């Protein structure tokens, strides 16, 4: 099922995320709904907060042939490096991109959709990725990197874009 994809300006989210108690078949219904809207959205990444579900939950797909699912529950931040930043874009702030500051390099650990934990690390756009989504499960959206006047202005222009 495709679910309904929240956009600022909304309060849930910037909800803070509780941690998944059990990979079960609810949490693996959540995120096979989160794959088929991600995709139905054309995005490469999205958090559980974003479709009004909050819960550590993230689904990603940066490949090329779309169709390499990863899935990151409850993940933690074990290591990173670097710096570099591409502009960004996100579903819940539609057709706004901006360049932010992420780390080059992270490794985390999450639990995978039959609830295993599992080891990854990354760099490039999945790396980059990683970090927007998992800010989004602390209520961070990208726009909160830049000035707070470049903030009004995309706030402006989503609300306009939504209007229509
Ligand atoms: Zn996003």
């Amino acid at each position: 099922s495709v679910l309904q994809v929240l956009h600022i300006p909304d309060e849930r989210l910037r909800k803070v995320a509780k941690p998944v108690e059990e990979v079960n078949a609810e949490i693996q219904r959540i995120v096979d709904d989160m794959f088929e809207t991600m995709y139905a959205e054309e995005g490469i990444g999205l958090a559980a907060t974003q479709v009004d579900i909050h819960q550590r939950i993230i689904v990603i797909d940066v490949s090329e042939n779309r169709d390499e699912r990863l899935v990151l529950i409850n993940p933690e931040l074990l290591e990173k490096s670097g710096e570099t930043g591409i502009e960004e874009g996100c579903l819940s702030i539609p057709e706004q991109r901006a360049l932010v500051p992420r780390a080059e390099k992270v490794k985390i650990r999450a639990l995978d959709r039959d609830g295993k934990p599992f080891e990854l690390e990354a760099d490039g756009l999945l790396a980059i990725c990683i970090q927007h989504e998992m800010d989004h499960l602390v209520g961070k959206l990208f726009m909160d990197y830049l000035s707070p006047l470049k903030q009004q202005r995309i706030r402006q222009k989503v609300e306009k874009l939504d209007r229509l």
